C-alpha cells in the first residue's frame, strides 16, 4: 500500500483505489495502473521533473529502502499477478529488487523528488508506475 500526496492529490495504485478515491476522481489509467483523487488537505511530496535513472525505493515486505537503477518508462509485458491479469503496462520503469503484491504504492524517489510508486514485482523485478510526466500534478 501507499500513495503519493502533492498538492491536493491523492496518487494510489489504480487497483488500490479507494471509493472515496472513484467519488473524488481526478484521472485514472488502467493501462499505467495509476489513478488521482482529490484531497483536503495539501500533501508533503514533490514529484521529479527529470530522466533521472538512480533512485531509492521503499519495499514494505522488507522494511527497507533500497538504492536502485531504473529502466527509462516503458510498455513492459507482465506476467499475471494476484491483481492483474498477464498484460502490457505502459511508463513502467524496472530494477532489480525484490516486490510482491503488498508492495505496491511505495515511493521510488531521486534527487529531484518522487519519481513513482511501486506497481509490478517478481521473478526478482520491480516495476514502479512513472508520474514524471504528469506535470499537471504539479498547479490547480
Ligand atoms: C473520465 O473520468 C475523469 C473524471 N471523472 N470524474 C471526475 N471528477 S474526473
Ligand atoms: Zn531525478
Amino acid at each position: 500500500s501507499g500513495a503519493i500526496y502533492v498538492g491536493n492529490y491523492r496518487v494510489v495504485n489504480r487497483h488500490l483505489a479507494t471509493h472515496n478515491d472513484w467519488a473524488n476522481l481526478v484521472w485514472e489509467d488502467s493501462s499505467r495502473d495509476l489513478l488521482v483523487s482529490s484531497t483536503t488537505a495539501q500533501g508533503c511530496d514533490t514529484i521529479a521533473r527529470c530522466d533521472c535513472q538512480t533512485g531509492v525505493y521503499y519495499c514494505s515486505s522488507r522494511r527497507k529502502h533500497y538504492p536502485v537503477s531504473f529502466s527509462k518508462p516503458s510498455l513492459i509485458f507482465v506476467e499475471a499477478s494476484e491483481y492483474y491479469p498477464a498484460r502490457y503496462q505502459s511508463h513502467l520503469m524496472l530494477a532489480v529488487g525484490h516486490s510482491e503484491p503488498g508492495d505496491c504504492g511505495g515511493i521510488l524517489r531521486c534527487q529531484h523528488g518522487v519519481v513513482g510508486i511501486v506497481s509490478t514485482g517478481g521473478n526478482g523485478l520491480v516495476g514502479f508506475a512513472d508520474v514524471r510526466d504528469l506535470l499537471w500534478l504539479d498547479e490547480e
